[PDB]
């Protein structure tokens, strides 16, 4: 099946807890995979305009590890619940992808999660201005704009709204698309 195939692919790139004990400032993100209309999608947030870091930017759910978290996956799930109402029974964490090093002292660990088909986002407006889906296949043929760094523009055909996706968030989306969608018979 589509979902068993995606999970099998993802597991081959799992690094597990290999880098998780290193003494960094630690953040986790959840890369949430949603199956709709027979295709996989990634779920993104738009950060609230009143957040201090990166207001109004497109971002995966996530945040800083705190002492309650059993592990880095727990960070991702706790933050996703706070931000978009995703409950732990609604997500299967499949793997941990390559972590992202930033600012010399920070390590961001991405987890891919399969999201239940009955999940509907309940975003906390203090943190999240918007939640939207992008088909995973978009990231194989994105609409690129050069700002010099590359920016993806995705227009939701449901409503004509265009979102800009860039940086780590864009990079991770492409990685997931490659992992899951490469070398597939039609
Ligand atoms: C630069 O390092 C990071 C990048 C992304 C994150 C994930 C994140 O913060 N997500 C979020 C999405 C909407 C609202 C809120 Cl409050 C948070 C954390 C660290």
């Amino acid at each position: 099946s589509m979902l068993d195939d995606a999970k099998a692919r993802l597991r081959k790139y799992d690094i597990g807890g290999k880098y998780s004990h290193l003494p960094y400032n630690k953040y986790s993100v959840l890369l949430p995979l949603v199956a709709k209309e027979g295709k996989l999608h990634l779920l993104f947030t738009v950060r609230s305009e009143k957040l201090r870091r990166a207001p109004g930017e497109v971002c995966f759910p996530g945040g800083k590890r705190d002492p309650t978290d059993m592990d880095d996956a727990a960070t991702a799930l706790r933050e996703a619940q706070e931000e978009v109402g995703l409950r732990p029974h609604q997500v299967e964490v499949v793997c941990c992808l390559v972590p992202c090093l930033i600012d010399t002292d920070t390590l961001i660990t991405p987890f891919v999660g399969l999201i239940d088909h009955n999940f509907q986002a309940q975003p906390n407006p203090a943190e999240v201005k918007d939640v939207f889906l992008v088909p995973l296949a978009y990231f194989l043929h994105p609409q690129v704009h050069d700002q010099i760094n590359h920016i993806f523009e995705y227009t939701n055909p449901e409503d004509g709204v265009t979102y800009q996706i860039k940086g780590m968030t864009a990079n991770l989306a492409v990685l997931v698309a490659f992992i899951i969608l490469e070398k597939k018979p039609t």
